[PDB]
């Protein structure tokens, strides 16, 4: 990356804003996934959103890649350079703005967490409910397409997202919906918020999203549920969502992760396959939920144990069950699976993982947003062992490719990145890979916004 280059972006952002340091850059180089570290060649972070499109269209036109950088919690090497480039560091823009409690809105910029906005947001009586583990950039989330585990209830990022503000690659500003709009439904045109929601940074760079805002749920109950197999929590999840309760939260753990998330965090449930559960109504419409469900759950459920700092502490213990896990085998890395199948078939393919984790050398934990449908299998990597991390890749591919056979999805809202791209192509076959690609084209035709991710 030239000299002359590296004056041109300090030119627009400011000379601490740019930097062409080692270290600075490996530590931009990765995200939370086992994919090595690939450090761009400089990181710049923009102050605004006219200094985001100058550095787009600086590179752009150079013919320098442009890799978009949230909080870099991602799981599947959305930040590894593999080309080089410029990594844009976009959480300094970190301003909540147009704050419409009226209409349940409100517009973020990159550096916003869902932490920070629902602090924002306390004694409003409102919330943003999607719920990722980590603390992530909301725009990062919009560009991933994320889930959590109240999306079950309240819906995923694409649920959520009303309008979104991208730099396209070649710096033109595009507000997907129309500046400043919002509003519950539209059939104006081509929906464009749904395009770049789960774009991954490979179609342009999220500067603002606008967001869907929930009331807070006028009581709350939390609990836990412990199983005698997988196989009966699973069978109480599908029953569970076909006689239609709106449980708020359903969120399973097999024993290997029951065990993990106990010792990382100082919960003491029975080591066993668990539902955590969350209902959300009025004392009236919470007794009725908590009779229908714990009927289901009598499959063998015990008794739910019951759980403000008490429920705190037990969905805390659940969003870091990626570091329960890791916390395992100090030193290792992870890799997560993230099928997404039809519900009836939800059952067939968690018992089967089991059995497979279990016929297997690998360490693998098992937790999930099984509302949907929908698990994680996160399987432990030595950085060091090459045939281990075949094994897991292996492994990681023939679950994906089990989920395809049973008209599922291979990531409920994890996203491509680097490692799912050979499952894309099976999932949507040769006309829709095609067609996606038209469409990265149109907007990308230089092929420099992140590329090697997706397609
Ligand atoms: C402990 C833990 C728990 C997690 N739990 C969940 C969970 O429940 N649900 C879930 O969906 N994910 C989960 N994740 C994954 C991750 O938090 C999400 O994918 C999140 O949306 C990533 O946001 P980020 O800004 O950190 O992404 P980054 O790693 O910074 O980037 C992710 C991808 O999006 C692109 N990108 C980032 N910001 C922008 C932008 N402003 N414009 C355009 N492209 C952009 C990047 O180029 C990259 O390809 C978890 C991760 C961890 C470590
Ligand atoms: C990062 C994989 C774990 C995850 O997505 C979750 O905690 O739900
Ligand atoms: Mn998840």
């Amino acid at each position: 990356l030239s000299q002359d280059f590296v004056e041109a972006l300090k030119a627009v952002v400011g000379s601490p804003h740019v930097s062409t340091a080692s270290a600075v850059r490996e530590q931009h180089g990765h995200d939370e996934s086992m994919h090595r570290c690939q450090p761009p060649d400089a990181v710049v972070w923009p102050q605004n959103v006219d200094q985001v499109s100058r550095v787009a269209s600086l590179c752009y036109n150079q013919g320098v890649p442009i890799i978009p950088f949230g909080t870099g919690t991602g799981v599947e090497g959305g930040v590894c350079a593999v080309q080089g480039g410029v990594c844009i560091n976009l959480t300094h823009m970190d301003q909540i703005t147009e704050l419409n409690t009226e209409d349940f809105s409100v517009v973020v910029e990159p550096g916003v967490t869902r932490k920070a906005l629902n602090t924002h947001l306390r004694d409003s009586g409102l919330w943003f409910p999607v719920d990722p583990g980590a603390d992530a950039s909301l725009c990062g989330m919009a560009a991933t397409g994320a889930s959590g585990t109240n999306a079950v209830r309240y819906g995923t990022m694409r649920d959520n997202v009303i309008n979104l503000e991208v730099v396209l690659p070649d710096g033109r500003l595009l507000h997907t919906a129309g500046r400043g709009r919002h509003y519950r439904k539209s059939a104006a045109g081509y929906n464009l918020t749904g395009l770049f929601v789960g774009s991954e940074g490979t179609l342009g760079i999220i500067t603002s999203t606008t967001l869907r805002l929930h009331p807070a749920p006028e009581a709350t109950v939390a609990a836990t549920c412990a199983f005698p197999s997988v196989q009966a929590a699973v069978d109480s999840t599908v029953q569970i969502l076909q006689a239609a309760v709106p449980v708020a939260r359903i969120e399973f753990l097999d024993d290997v992760m029951m065990d993990a998330c106990n010792r990382h965090s100082k919960l003491n449930c029975p080591v066993a396959p668990t539902l955590f559960l969350e209902f959300h109504g009025s004392q009236q419409t919470l007794a009725e939920q908590l009779q229908r469900t714990e009927a289901i759950t009598q499959n063998g459920g015990s008794h739910f144990s019951w759980a403000a700092e008490k429920r705190n502490e037990l969905w805390a213990a659940r969003h870091n069950a990626w570091y329960a896990a890791l916390a395992l085998s100090p030193g290792s890395k992870a890799y997560s699976t993230d099928v997404c199948v039809p519900i009836s078939r939800l059952p067939e393919i968690l018992v089967e993982t089991k059995e497979e984790i279990k016929a297997s050398k690998l360490t693998g934990a098992i937790v999930g947003h099984v509302g949907d449908g929908n698990f994680h299998c996160i399987l432990l990597v030595d950085p060091d062992d090459a045939e281990e991390q075949r094994r897991v890749k292996a492994f990681a591919e023939n679950l994906g490719r089990r989920a395809l056979a049973l008209g599922g999805t291979c990531t409920g809202e994890h996203g491509i990145g680097l490692g799912k791209r050979q499952l894309l192509q099976e999932e949507v076959g040769p006309v829709g890979v095609e067609t996606m690609r038209q469409l990265k084209n149109t907007l990308d035709p230089r092929g420099l916004m992140n590329p090697g991710k997706v397609l």
